[PDB]
């Protein structure tokens, strides 16, 4: 029995509420040359709508808060290590909500039959995937729960840097991959790698009729010739490692599908060539997948994303994203892989030398702490897992998502030129360069000011991710053909209401009306800094 | 500088989320028939919007959920016994934010000073209004902490019907009010005492051009040549108590302005009969009182709180309500005022020989807990005191009633018939005579009938509070005129966002769109049972 | 006054967790199926767990009650601005009296914005420890980092990368009174030579009845030696000093404020920087306010912004004397004697490239933005309520008291090698002593011991004697400088006598046994970087 | 069987029960909470386990 309407059921309520402060615009004129008019060093608690970054800014479910209470502090072995560990193979390996354990509800239950703990929690052994567990993890770690993306990532690129520069001292490597977003591609750019982004630049700017794709065309997508031209132009040999973004941050966050990732795939195995995949947005990937490419439309989200990890060697995760929480990172690879194989030292008799995950976990256990919370209260890691579990439920997501193409249909109906469609996974994105419809040079830095001019009027704070903030005067030619002149409107997951969505919708379609009258922005320090967004002091000045 | 737009700011956002169920139409209507058809046992694990009432079911603020680790359990005297006394007196007697003395941030900020505590928390003398403290409160009891509005009126009525059973016996007396709420007014025919309800109930009907009241005309409001044609009509000696609702419950929520209640306490106090306040809903009357009255445009929220409670000798009040909160309940009277020289007892030299805040202090602690906590939890008394803070709050309440307008001119803005204006401002009622066009009938029950095919269809639940709900059938002629038909949808503070107000307003235009599908409900079991919409049985048949 | 011999509480249990029931099998079994590490022995199946003080505190109610005003947004927190003025307040305004606890704006919910932008937000501090406001952007001087070990790293690495740049080749030596294995592997693996100066001959003394009359400060740096190995190898080769308070490689031994001054003096002799590792600052004051002359009246406070006047930088794990689970911060004075050193100058002399800008890329790219620093917005609430706690005088002295009682619980019980007086936040045992010399360095087996508390009675502790320093991996300077002791850490605030009298009992059996306990073997990693983390060991017979 | 009235040909007439729950809902609070929050309620359930 169906009783439809034109307007959906919920599947949410707010279980409580955080009241927002009020402020003159008077006020924001004297936070933002206070802190040098740079949006990171502006006050959050001076903000009405705050679209910075959906990092870490969740609003946890009841049921993460319920979490905290069963976080474990104890320095060796906390139990919630365990349970995090087994729950990203429960989403990650195990394939499918009906092959989950859920050993995370032993602890829910409070289980005291202390044999039961050891057999199913403590003592388990697992080889051969993503995450040993048992004395395998000891003996050929592979996984390492560390405070966040960048954290992961860094571990990661100096490791490999070491075993590079010992084994090819003075050569530099490039690595390419969809979308390097500015954390990644600055540690690399730091490491000595050259960092490239492969992808079709041209679809990411189509928009279809009506404002409405009927299917999502993933220009998320690596380009596959762009990349065997890049490794048989530059030689193999020179490549060690390719990536992959999921979802494409830098590409407006659009989807990557799966016949993208099989791809990728084939071509780095092709030359030997272990494949790391970015995944903090592993859930709103899973998520286009299942609703757009053929095939996928009656598998799960637990279920894609079983299959989309299927597909590298290695990942590195933020989990302050698709998490749904307010901390957490991974890095982890497969259990003697083909990562573990090249990057490893080995004996002529075949037996390992140097595990390449030994020295990953030296560096971890000495810079960010013992591996059994890796930088993370034991409360933050119960209620990183129990988030992750939530990232599976279709509702949500399906609502998460929703809240995107009502921002981005919102830009379109109310005509701002250049709003990317269809929307990321995760935040709007708008093309400077159709926004101030070609009137302002890649130095202008308008974009910035339209930034600040959001936060001046509105209390509404967003990103600048193109020429400025990607560094496009700092950056080789073919680089500089890879930027997306973008200022970014990120959607925190559970936080906001259409009510939020609605005033930025307003507040945005005035700014464009009023587009001539936004300044222009000027480095005055730092404009060399890696990743100088972070850092960099500004000032305004009038176009002419 | 000013950069207007046609949206307003939002003024909160949520910290925490809490995921609905997926249930189907069939899973619904097996429940509904399992449970027998009352909408008080639908389990709430089924349902997409409750709207069954605003009691106890707010969305705390995370500074809320900060206090609660700041409750203290202990047996006597909790830090939170003085915290909340002396919250009410910032609020109610204090005349203003600028002049609260905010005592909980001695708690908030963790100060150890045991003589600052001493002094300004657990050993302070308050006499001579609605909140006594130190000796005096033990010497002469005025404030009465206590879980709910109903138990805080049960206190009250108990020891009014005792003391005039023993002074009056066999003599039936007459309580009017603006609006008595089922509870209230089956507490009190529960005593054998008769229950009278005086508005404007023409008023009540009058909808506006285009729907929008260019002022809110207050019909909450007291008749005062009504009320005075009952005193003499009865006589002053048959009229032992006054009662007042603010805002007006039973009457669609509706507003009652400042004057009125200085009205009220002029004819009552000419009388010599004690004024009693039911406050569950003040500071929604204090932001109409803001919005609409002449001069008082400019005065806050905790200004205009201290103004109205100055008209009242007593008070009841579900703090579950304006206390931003999930439990608590609160009795007073004034020190040595109208309430307590009337219902005292007294030696032939004047000085007191029966208390009666002695006397409801013993059945507060033999009934319901001791003083210190009244049945709640010391966690609970630390909440609810932040929660009466933040419901002075202006941004807060303007948004609060934005949602009960939006869903009200929602409902008339798609055509429904029957909503009544303005919206109250905790809840929109719709008038079932018109929805249905006249053509059911006060037996038919229709209003159940709608009430239940919102949960069955939409998963959305309401309260009849029409002629079943509130017992037409067994009222007097007199009493029948001033029963409201109508149906109630109420709105959970903080807890509910536009999106659950724009698919409700999709369901009620479906429905309506549906009139004569809605079945009727007939009474199986119960009917003459103390306030029966709680526990009857029902069963629909086609009309 | 009316006295008794037994003190009285100054706290209690706001919440409980129950421990595991579990069997010598169990425990048996785990032990063999993680290689006898252990730091990969479960904790749901100890019952004692005394691995670790670090992050493992019971908070206080009103820390809970932190955790709901953190504030997750990604760029300027409000918690940010809240714990840098803590610092300030603790380490910087020398007392109390001048706090200005902007921590209580938070608490008390200011919703005054100039107010807050005025007091909070555009605050403006240079010339110190922690700058604030444009100064902090300017002349960065503060970083916020999870832990301590990631703030060594990060000063570690800075160092490395400018000594290297300036002196290639060249290998220096860093002093410390005892670098922790955490700072000691770091240093070693930035490529420079740890050393510990301190008097090995008055640790191992013993006072008559197993109690002194005033703490020894048996931490102290040998200020004798300090000169010697300046000279000896030349002050251009030593580009810092570390020192430790309290000791925790040296017993957790207290060190005095005169030892913090004439470091400090020995240090700008030579133009070295002062660098202050400052994990257990808190019981260090307070070891110094009752045990140096003339600081009986000073508070701990007080002694805290005084200690610290004698750096010029320091790092801290607070996840120790911070009472919190997680938290770190590295820091330096404004343009100070290290920012002179390490930064590169124009000739005009402005700065060229500032030493504090190369350490915030670091924690931006490798940590998290500097607001933050990889810390959740609500740990870094509940650290800034945490370090406040530490201050109080009467916390302070239950907490260094449960120590006193275990060690002298070891003494009493008959137990040889038991080091005195206890530290701050351990007691340590002296594996030579305890096994009667019978044991060799090679045996390990205060590894044995450890792991035997594990199998018979459910107790975790550390060793941190030859096995875990590395002996048999170090120049012969460096093995004498090596204690062979086993730790008891005793978490904050979460055991009680009960727990203790536990562990005397079942160390006084072990003692008595100490014949059967086995050595250990190191069957693989017996060269890795902080091995004692990573190494699998097998048990086998004494002979 | 003592408190309730009962009729001639056997079945109640005047339940106890639904005496005590009038009780109950007019001055404590309706039968599914009974004066307590619902937090009250949950961890009161965790409680009794514990005993
Ligand atoms: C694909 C990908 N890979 C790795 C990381 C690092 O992970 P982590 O260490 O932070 O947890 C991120 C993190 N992205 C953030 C937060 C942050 Cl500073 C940033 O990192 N870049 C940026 C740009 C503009 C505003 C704010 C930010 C965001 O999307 O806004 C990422 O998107
Ligand atoms: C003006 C006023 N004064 C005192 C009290 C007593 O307070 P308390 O004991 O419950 O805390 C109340 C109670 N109000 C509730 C709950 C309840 Cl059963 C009811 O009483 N009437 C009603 C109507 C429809 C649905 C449910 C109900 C509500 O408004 O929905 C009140 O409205
Ligand atoms: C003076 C000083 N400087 C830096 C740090 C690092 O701080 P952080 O990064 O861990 O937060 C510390 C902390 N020491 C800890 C943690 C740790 Cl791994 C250790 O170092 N030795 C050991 C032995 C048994 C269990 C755990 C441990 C402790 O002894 O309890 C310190 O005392």
């Amino acid at each position: 029995k169906q009783y439809p309407l034109n307007v959906p059921a919920p599947h949410h309520f707010t279980y409580a509420v955080r009241d927002l402060p009020e402020v003159t615009v008077e006020q924001r004129e004297r936070a933002l040359q206070a802190t040098h008019y740079n949006e990171f060093a502006f006050p959050s608690g001076m903000l009405t709508v705050d679209m910075l970054s959906d990092s870490g800014t969740t609003a946890m479910t009841n049921h993460q808060w319920a979490s905290l209470f069963l976080g474990d502090e104890a320095y060796g072995r906390n139990t919630g290590y365990y349970v995090l560990l087994d729950t990203f193979r429960d989403i990650f390996e195990r394939g499918g909500e009906k092959n989950w354990k859920k050993i995370i509800d032993l602890v829910r239950t409070d289980c005291r039959d202390v044999e039961k703990m050891m057999d199913e929690v403590y003592l388990c052994e697992y080889e051969g995937g993503l995450f040993n567990g048992g004395a395998a993890q000891m003996e050929r770690p592979n996984a390492f729960i560390i405070q966040q993306g960048r954290a992961a990532e860094s571990v990661l690129m100096e490791i490999v840097r070491n075993i590079l520069a010992k084994r090819h001292p003075g050569k530099k490597f490039t690595i390419p991959s969809n979308g390097h977003f500015d954390t990644t591609e600055g540690n690399i750019k730091q490491m000595g790698s050259i960092p490239r982004n492969l992808y079709n630049k041209t679809l990411l700017w189509e928009t279809p009729e009506g404002g409405r794709y009927e299917k999502n065309p993933f220009k998320g997508n690596m380009d596959i010739e762009k990349l065997e031209q890049l490794i048989q132009g530059v030689g193999p040999e020179n490549v060690p490692l390719i990536f992959t973004c999921i979802t494409n941050n830098p590409v407006c966050g659009q989807a990557v599908s799966m016949g993208n990732l099989k791809e990728i795939n084939r071509v780095a195995h092709k030359y030997n060539i272990p494949l790391v995949f970015d995944t903090a947005r592993w859930a709103e990937n899973a998520y286009f997948i299942k609703m757009n490419e053929e095939g996928y439309a009656d598998k799960s989200i637990a279920e894609i994303a079983t299959e989309m990890f299927s597909y590298c060697d290695a990942f590195t995760m933020s989990a302050k994203k698709d998490g749904h929480a307010n901390m957490g990172g991974m890095l982890a690879f497969r259990d003697k892989g083909l990562f573990w194989k090249n990057f490893s030292d080995f004996n002529e008799d075949g037996t390992v030398k140097t595990d390449v995950g030994v020295l990953l976990k030296v560096k971890q256990i000495s810079c960010y702490g013992n591996d059994s919370y890796g930088g993370m209260s034991g409360r933050d890691i119960m209620a990183l897992a129990v988030g992750l579990y939530e990232s599976c439920d279709f509702n949500y997501m399906n609502e998460r998502v929703a809240q995107c193409n009502y921002l981005a249909e919102g830009f379109y109906d109310a005509g701002v030129k250049g709003v990317v469609l269809p929307a990321g996974g995760h935040a709007v994105y708008i093309n400077m360069d159709e926004f101030f419809d070609g009137k302002r040079g890649h130095d202008t830095f308008a974009g910035e000011g339209f930034s600040l001019e959001l936060i001046r009027r509105y209390g509404i704070r967003v990103s600048e991710l193109g020429d400025y903030s990607m560094e496009y005067d700092l950056k080789t030619p073919e680089q500089q053909a890879e930027v997306c002149n973008v200022v970014r409107f990120a959607i925190d997951r559970s936080r906001l209401t259409k009510e939020h969505l609605d005033y930025v919708i307003a507040a945005v379609k005035a700014l464009y009306e009023d587009r001539e009258n936004i300044p222009n922005m000027r480095i005055v320090w730092g404009h060399n800094l890696p990743m100088r967004h972070f850092h960099a002091f500004l000032e305004p000045y009038a176009n002419e």
